[PDB]
């Protein structure tokens, strides 16, 4: 009998129809206990600590916790981060250098909070030049819905709830062409590979099958109605933004998983680390994070 935890996050993606579908839990014979997480530091400190197996991180937490030395490996990509995750805010806030002396709201050490340290070097704005404030996606809405926050960079649902009166000022699509890319990645830790590679396996197996039908017609999969609302439910947005949000990223074949786990990944995260250390967020990086990488799971 097999046990797994399994961190994941509110990102509105094909692969959430596996999960709805229980079908990782189905093929692997696991009991599977999949646990909601508002953002990726929390998942590093649960995989560290051992109460989670398999998370779904940001490549910025990822990037922290390599450099941290936790046993680890990405095993499959997720996602490669678009326009999904942006920094909304005020609609006065027209010009980037109106964001000096503002109010923005990231969770600390996500996709996001890397990128909008991206953002404001590629717009020559030093980060300390705006009030950057480390909340939660829940708390970053009701701050939002209150006032007391100019803008937050973030995915969904926060997202799409601040764009409702909001104004897109970047995305990470915008911040990847600047040179600054961000992805959605899926770790285990060392001691689950070790002991349960085969439902390792599975839950690879899961994922890559349900985001292939999509990839080969993104129009067909969105008009299936279970599709869209499998997602509307586990991301919590209203179906209305489904379609938008899943186009806001892009997705891998199996052979794209292969390709991206041998070399792409490693480069991947040697840049963020470096970035995330100019900017005073880790203390010490390495040349190679090949250690925090595997294809043999796909």
């Amino acid at each position: 009998m097999v046990n797994v935890t399994v961190a994941y996050q509110t990102s509105a993606e094909p692969a959430k129809v596996a999960q709805a579908d229980n079908t990782f839990a189905k093929e692997s014979g696991a009991t599977v206990d999949w646990r909601k997480f508002d953002s990726g530091a929390s998942i590093v400190r649960a995989l560290a600590s051992g109460d989670v197996q398999i998370g779904n991180l940001g490549s910025s937490p990822l990037a922290v916790a390599a450099s941290q030395q936790v046993p680890i490996e990405v095993f499959l990509l997720a996602s490669k981060l678009g326009n999904s995750e942006a920094l909304v805010v005020k609609k006065t806030i027209s010009k980037p250098e109106d964001l000096i002396g503002k109010r923005i709201a990231v969770p600390f050490i996500s996709t996001t909070h890397y990128s909008l340290l991206a953002a404001l070097k590629h717009w020559g704005i030093k980060p300390g030049q705006v009030e950057i404030v480390n909340l939660q996606p829940p708390a970053i809405i009701a701050a939002w819905q209150r006032g007391d926050i100019d803008g937050a960079y973030v995915w969904a649902p926060a997202v799409n709830a601040l764009e409702k009166d909001g104004k897109v000022l970047t995305d990470s699509e915008q911040v990847g062409q600047w040179g600054a890319p961000t992805l959605d990645v899926w770790v285990v830790r060392k001691d689950f590979a070790e002991k349960h590679p085969e439902v390792v396996k599975a839950f690879a197996k899961s994922a890559i099958d349900a985001q292939q039908p999509y990839i080969a017609n993104p129009d067909v999969w969105l008009k299936q109605p279970e599709n869209i609302s499998k997602l509307a439910r586990l991301s919590g947005v209203p179906e209305g933004d489904v379609p938008g949000l899943v186009k806001g990223n892009t997705y891998l074949t199996p052979q794209q998983q292969t390709a991206e786990l041998t070399g792409p990944v490693n480069k991947a995260i040697i840049d963020t680390a470096q970035f995330l250390k100019e900017q005073g967020k880790v203390p010490a990086v390495a040349n190679d994070y090949s250690q925090y990488v595997t294809s043999r799971f796909v």
